């Protein structure tokens, strides 16, 4: 039998989207992410901030589906290291995924499995074509929410493990007042 | 070798895509789709309107990848009937799509293989889950643009003949003054 077809509102200001299921990801749900890891200890026992959440309208795993989902990413550092989203590759290598980013300032951090490394600065209006076999990161750069829509296929699930053992090959920072993009020391 | 990830700049108040693929469709290129074939006649011999134009960032066509394309579907009537696009099903059927509204006002017919019709309003924000099987057509019901970001696989393909042919099993008319939803007579 046929799926009903449906609209939902997205507001572009907040990120909120009607009928998606939420998934909240304090400082806490990160460790072994940043480099600072003095800077996270103190930061999580502090007050645990909200990293960033999700809005997931997804469909069951089938090829050729689609999900979408929008994700705000908050405003922050650990140390010099600006707040960032876990990153995965796809469970599915090959699976492609379209941002589009609708509010803040930010940038995705790619890699290979070989982890060279690419960034891409987002602002509202940027919409980035993730190609098939990268693992991404978004990284909030700015003082405000960064705010994104994704949309990917409902068969690539999501690869976290990789990327939260050895993390990316290059991190984001802080640097003299300066966005950097460089080499993470732990890789 | 890994595709290049990468970023473009979509404007949300006029639809375009820096650098993409644009595509032109005036009334001349949709004989056959509305019910009044006179007043089609007539509005292209006066006039020929642009309908709408699409930029699109296509991808080859492979399984798991992703296509994109905004459309600006113009603000107009044939006889009765609002412009809309040619609408298709997907080649391969089972491919969804996700459609993102970003300016005017609109609203998406779909049908099933078997005729069986819905309508779903689309303003600025709303996004809209086209499921496997269900052919849309997009229809401007407003004096503005419609503007809308489209998402969909990189191997769904365009089926245009089913609905060339037949139509769609339902129509969208402006009637005193309102937008109705009414069967096709022709269908
Ligand atoms: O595959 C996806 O669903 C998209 O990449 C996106 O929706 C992403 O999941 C969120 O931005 C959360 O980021 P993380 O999944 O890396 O935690
Ligand atoms: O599959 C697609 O590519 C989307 O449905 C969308 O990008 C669509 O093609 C345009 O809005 C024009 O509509 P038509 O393809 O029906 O002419
Ligand atoms: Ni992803
Ligand atoms: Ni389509």
């Amino acid at each position: 039998m046929y799926k009903e077809p449906f609209g939902v509102k997205v507001d572009f200001e907040t990120g909120i989207i009607e009928g998606a299921k939420k998934s909240v990801r304090r400082l806490s749900d990160m460790e072994g992410y940043f480099v600072d890891e003095r800077a996270w200890k103190e930061l999580v026992e502090k007050e645990d901030p909200v990293v960033y959440e999700v809005y997931a309208v997804e469909q069951e795993e089938k090829e050729g589906d689609l999900n979408f989902a929008t994700t705000v990413l908050y405003p922050g550092k650990v140390g010099k290291e600006f707040f960032f989203t876990k990153g995965h590759f796809h469970a599915k290598l090959d699976r492609a995924e379209v941002y589009v980013a609708l509010k803040g300032k930010g940038g995705m951090l790619l890699q290979t499995p070989e982890g060279d490394a690419k960034w891409i600065s987002m602002e509202p209006g940027t919409v980035v074509y993730v190609p098939p076999y990268w693992a991404h990161r978004t990284v909030n750069i700015g003082d405000e929410p960064f705010i994104f829509l994704a949309i990917y296929p409902a068969d690539a699930g999501h690869d976290y493990g990789t990327i939260a053992e050895k993390g990316f090959s290059k991190i984001v920072i802080e640097e003299n007042g300066e966005v950097k993009v460089v080499d993470n020391p732990r890789w």
